[PDB]
């Protein structure tokens, strides 16, 4: 049967790859020794717990607010208006106690199997093992109770309103619950600031009675038993063989099951794969080449002609070199066709390229992973792009493959010049007779773009509508060809842009970003069947700056 127990997890023995606790039994555990805390039972021998301080108890950490990186990845969908999905956390952790173990002698079970395979050196043995009882112990680790909400918010704007209106109307009260209390009151009202706003909470361990910053409505609990949250310390069971002999045989063993897929060993620095790891090309297959997951960047909005995306290095620490990232981009309109191939190593950081492509890497969250990047700047406006990756290892493997659709924002419109001519192309209208203002508003009305062209109807529209529909009176004035001339322009236009474009009044800031731009210094030696590690590569990393104009939807001025 399986013994459990509270804190717990402690004497069971931890896998790091598949991240699974309560992997066998490691340590004993009995009750001769008599641990108590609260309204707990017994605990059992040798581990300490320690209740952390008050200052740490149901505490609450509201995070900084941050584009939804979940949103970025696929198929882009966002109002261009709007700008990304934000999302921020609100955090509270209230049942707190630190958990060590000193000392505890090895469960019996565990010392039997260790017994056996000590003398037997076998690989799919030594496997069988670490499949059963992990590869570490946990050390350190924190139980009690939290409560992880994530407040979805539409906008950047939405939230930046919402948070300057909390702050009015407070100086009591955390955010979330100011919004939860909005949220649930609009079921007396509609459509407000708060329309889009969307709350998703997850709890690990009930929130105590005591606490009042997790309380939810029906869920409070009187004294709730803890729940493991952190692991803070892994001690790898090697430790617990105690001969030198078997315990330098079963790290290599772990290490095989960790890096080289069980079905290879580790050489210092790559893994050696035993046939037939191989795959269907004779390739080396052992250690996994993952997928580069292609994002959009979160500091940089797609503009019209703008576009930059990012993605976090996939080579392991041990295993499988990266020597390329394949980046292939269209745009659509077709299916199933292939776009303009750019490899990194050779295209991007080599040759020039600009002004429309450029690349760079960057140290991440914790080195060392990098975060690669390319920026687009000669795109085309109110267009569907689909950008897809893929990695590239030492000896010629593809990652599987992933992709980014997005489109483009609108082009920018010069509203003030959009109304102005919608006047003129009326008080030609009004004029009438002569041909040179028939040519000269045909004339002025082809030349300037289709977006431009749908502005001004809006305009015409707004104004005259009552003498006369801007299509049905260009017909009259002009006659049925040029008339069908001007509709069709205004077909080249978008549902979204169409619609972006039937504001009340559109205005045009010019943000002004960074970029990366970095270039090859040294062009890496690569052989026939091999080829050279992308990361090596020494490269000269320089910042720019792209302006980007965007237009600002709106029905009214203010914002
Ligand atoms: C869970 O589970 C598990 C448990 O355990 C875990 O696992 C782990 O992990 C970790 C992390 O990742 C790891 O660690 C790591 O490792 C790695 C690898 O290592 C190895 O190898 C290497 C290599 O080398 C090379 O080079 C050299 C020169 O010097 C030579 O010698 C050699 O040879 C090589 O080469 C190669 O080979 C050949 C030739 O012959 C050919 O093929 C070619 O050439 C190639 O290349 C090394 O280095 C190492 O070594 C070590 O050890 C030994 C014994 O064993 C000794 O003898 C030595 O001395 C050493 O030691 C020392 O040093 C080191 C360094 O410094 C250190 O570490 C130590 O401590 C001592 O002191 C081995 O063998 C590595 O690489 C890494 O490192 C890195 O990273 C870090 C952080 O982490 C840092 O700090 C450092 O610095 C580095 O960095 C660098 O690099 C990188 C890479 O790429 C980059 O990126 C950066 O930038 C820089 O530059 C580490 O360390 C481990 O191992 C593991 N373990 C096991 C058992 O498995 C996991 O993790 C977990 N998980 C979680 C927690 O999550
Ligand atoms: O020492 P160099 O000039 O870089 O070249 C090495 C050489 O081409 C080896 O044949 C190759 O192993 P395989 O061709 O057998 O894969 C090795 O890969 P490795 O160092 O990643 O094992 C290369 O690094
Ligand atoms: C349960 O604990 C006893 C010690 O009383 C131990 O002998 C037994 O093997 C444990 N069960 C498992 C599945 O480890």
């Amino acid at each position: 049967k399986f013994n459990d127990t509270l804190f717990g997890e402690m004497l069971h023995g931890y896998n790091n790859r598949t991240q699974h606790v309560n992997q066998g039994q490691v340590f004993q555990m009995t009750f001769r020794e008599n641990n108590f805390i609260k309204d707990f039972p017994q605990l059992a021998d040798g581990l300490l717990v320690i209740p952390l301080p008050v200052e740490e108890q149901c505490r609450g950490v509201l995070s900084e607010p941050l584009p939804d990186l979940q949103l970025l990845t696929g198929d882009i969908r966002y109002d261009e208006a709007m700008g990304y999905p934000m999302v921020q956390q609100w955090r509270v952790r209230s049942n707190l106690y630190r958990v060590k173990l000193s000392t505890i002698t090895l469960a019996a079970g565990f010392t039997n199997v260790l017994k056996i395979l000590t003398k037997e050196s076998s690989r799919e043995e030594l496997l069988s093992f670490i499949q059963h009882y992990g590869s570490h112990y946990i050390a350190e680790a924190l139980y009690g109770s939290e409560l992880t909400c994530i407040i979805h918010f539409p906008s950047k704007k939405v939230q930046q309103q919402l948070w300057l209106q909390y702050q009015k109307e407070t100086t009591s009260m955390p955010f979330i619950t100011y919004l939860s209390g909005l949220l649930t009151a609009q079921m007396l009202s509609d459509d407000q600031l708060i329309s889009g706003v969307e709350i998703r909470c997850e709890e690990k361990g009930r929130c105590p009675s005591t606490c009042h910053l997790c309380r939810r409505p029906g869920k409070e609990q009187l004294s709730p038993t803890p729940v493991l949250l952190e692991i803070n310390r892994v001690v790898p069971l090697y430790t617990l063989i105690q001969d030198n002999g078997t315990k330098e045989a079963f790290k290599s063993a772990l290490m095989s099951s960790y890096w080289c897929s069980g079905k290879g060993d580790v050489i210092d620095d790559w893994c050696r794969c035993d046939l037939s790891a191989f795959d269907a090309n004779g390739l080396p297959n052992c250690s996994p080449l993952l997928q580069p997951v292609l994002r959009l960047s979160p500091t940089v909005e797609p503009s019209s002609t703008v576009v930059s995306l990012e993605w976090v290095d996939v080579q392991p620490a041990i295993g499988t070199k990266v020597s390329d990232y394949i980046l292939q981009h269209k745009k659509v309109d077709t299916d199933l066709y292939t776009g303009e191939f750019l490899s990194f190593a050779d295209d991007l950081l080599s040759g020039l390229g600009t002004s429309c492509v450029a690349a760079g890497r960057s140290h991440g969250e914790v080195p060392e992973v990098s975060i690669y990047s390319v920026i687009f700047k000669c795109l085309e406006p109110d267009g569907l792009y689909k950008f897809t990756l893929y990695a590239v290892d030492t000896r010629g493997r593809h990652s599987e493959l992933s992709t980014v659709t997005l489109r483009t924002a609108c082009p920018l419109v010069d509203d003030n010049k959009a109304e102005e001519i919608a006047d003129k192309i009326y008080n030609l209208y009004n004029g009438y007779t002569s041909g040179k203002e028939q040519q000269m508003a045909y004339n002025t009305l082809m030349e300037v773009s289709a977006s431009m062209l749908f502005r001004v109807q809006h305009h015409y529209n707004s104004h005259y509508e009552k003498f006369g529909d801007f299509v049905w009176r260009s017909e009259d004035e002009l006659g049925p060809r040029k008339a069908h001339l001007i509709l069709r322009r205004l077909e080249r236009v978008s549902s979204h842009c169409s619609s972006l474009l039937r504001s009340a009044y559109i205005q045009s800031r010019v943000e002004t970003v960074p970029y990366l731009f970095c270039r090859s210094e040294e062009v890496r030696p690569a052989g026939m069947v091999w080829y050279s590690i992308l990361k090596d590569t020494k490269i000269t990393c320089e910042e720019k700056m792209v302006s980007m104009a965007r237009n600002t939807y709106g029905e009214s001025k203010g914002r």
